[PDB]
């Protein structure tokens, strides 16, 4: 088969109530994988919300959204469920699920995302990930290099290092291009190349073709709370 999450509708929903956003999985079993989700404010860093174990039902929120989100699953149906309660402007946004993997704890099918507006009208510190350049215009063609610094070693204690690197092309969800630092995933160019260790990484594009172009963003998920970098921006001069 093919895997696909798909999330429901647009939602324009008044300030002060509540919103339901659905995740329905096929393809896979349904309670064999941790889903995850992610908001992405029109501005563009994506931030983790919480996950849920679809077997159990147990979870675990990014503080941040702790109060606010609330995950649940029906396995019956093999949906996700995200609650957000108290909307605000501030909620407005696109939310995505994800479904996590155990091997590459990395993100390796995402949701189209459901964009969220909310009005009244009628139609331990945590890891920091230093991405840099914010923006990389390039001619076509041209190598292309982009860096990714933690603020705390990235090895696990299974010796692993669970960084990641995802491309969001223009009007797209995020998509996985490397997981623990190096590996490619499946359909993945060899142009792509991941490289570094310990709290220096580095994402390398031999030839960048239009294909490549969008926002890069390298993730963690060695600690807890998972952390994305704040992008790249790939375009062309
Ligand atoms: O760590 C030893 C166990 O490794 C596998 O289970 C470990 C985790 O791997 C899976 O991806 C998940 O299902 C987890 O819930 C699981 O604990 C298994 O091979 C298990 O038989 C080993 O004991
Ligand atoms: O050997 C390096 C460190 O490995 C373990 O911690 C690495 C990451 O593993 C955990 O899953 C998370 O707690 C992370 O916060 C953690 O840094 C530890 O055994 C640590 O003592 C080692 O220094």
């Amino acid at each position: 088969m093919e895997i696909q999450l798909q999330q429901s509708g647009p939602e324009l929903v008044k300030p002060g109530a509540s919103v339901k956003i659905s995740c329905k999985a096929s393809g896979y079993s349904f309670t064999d994988y941790i889903m995850l989700w992610v908001k992405q404010s029109h501005g563009k860093s994506l931030e983790w919300i919480g996950n849920i174990n679809p077997y159990y039902g147990s979870t675990s929120y990014n503080l941040k959204f702790k109060g606010k989100a609330t995950l649940t699953v029906d396995k019956s149906s093999s949906t996700a469920y995200m609650q957000l309660n108290s909307l605000t402007s501030e909620d407005s946004a696109v939310y995505y699920c994800a479904r996590k993997n155990y091997y590459g704890s990395s993100l390796d099918y995402w949701g189209q995302g459901t964009t969220l507006t909310v009005s009244s009208a009628k139609t331990g510190s945590d890891v920091v990930m230093t991405q840099t350049p914010f923006s990389l215009p390039v001619s076509l063609g041209d190598q292309a290099s982009i860096s990714c610094r933690s603020s705390q070693s990235l090895v696990h204690s299974n010796g692993n290092t669970y960084l990641h690197w995802y491309l969001q092309k223009p009007g797209q969800s995020p998509k996985l291009l490397i997981y623990k630092v190096s590996n490619r995933f499946s359909g993945v160019p060899d142009r792509f190349s991941g490289s570094g260790s310990g709290t220096d990484f580095t994402l390398k594009i031999s030839r960048v073709e239009a294909e490549d172009l969008g926002v890069y963003f390298c993730s963690q998920s060695t600690h807890v709370p998972y952390t994305f970098g704040g992008g790249t921006k790939l375009e062309i001069k």
